[PDB]
DNA sequence: GTCCCCCGCGTTTTAACCGCCAAGGGGATTACTCCCTAGTCTCCAGGCACGTGTCAGATATATACATCGATTAACGATGCTGGGCATA
C-alpha cells in the first residue's frame, strides 16, 4: 500500500530491487512529491507504471513522468 | 477525620498531520505627477503680569422694638413684745 511505503521508506531502500510495478500511477503528478523522491532512493534497475492518466492537462506531469522514468530527459 | 473529586490505566473513538496538487487574491514593485509640508519673513494680535474695580457672601454695628428675670419701693394684716393704766 502507498501508506506503508512512506512509513517504512528505509528498509526497502537498502535491499536491492531491479523491477518495479505500480497501480494507477497518476500519483506522480507534481515534481515535488514525497513519494516522488521516495521511490528514487530504492536501488532499482527497471520501473513499470501503468495507468491511463491523460498527459496534456498540464505539461508538468507529462515532463514529471518522463523525468521519473528517465532522470535527466526533457 | 471523612468523602469524592483527580490521577493512573486499559480500550474505544475522532480528527491532527503529512503529503500532494490548484488557483487566485493580495501583497510587492515601479513610474508619474501633484498636493501638502517644511522653511522663512512680518506682524501682533494672542498671551503673560499686574494695577484697578464693584459684587458675592461673611462679620459685625448703632438703633430700635418686644419679652421677661430679678430687684426694690410701696401697701394690706397682723404677733408677740415693751411701756404703762384699772382691779385682787
Amino acid at each position: 500500500t502507498y501508506e506503508y511505503i512512506l512509513k517504512d521508506r528505509a528498509e526497502l531502500g537498502s535491499i536491492k530491487w531491479q523491477f518495479m510495478a505500480v497501480d494507477e500511477a497518476h500519483r506522480l503528478k507534481n515534481a515535488e512529491s514525497s513519494l516522488y523522491e521516495s521511490l528514487n532512493s530504492f536501488k532499482v534497475a527497471n520501473r513499470m507504471l501503468i495507468t491511463g492518466t491523460p498527459l496534456q492537462n498540464n505539461i508538468k506531469e507529462l515532463a514529471a513522468l518522463v523525468n521519473f522514468l528517465m532522470p535527466g530527459r526533457f
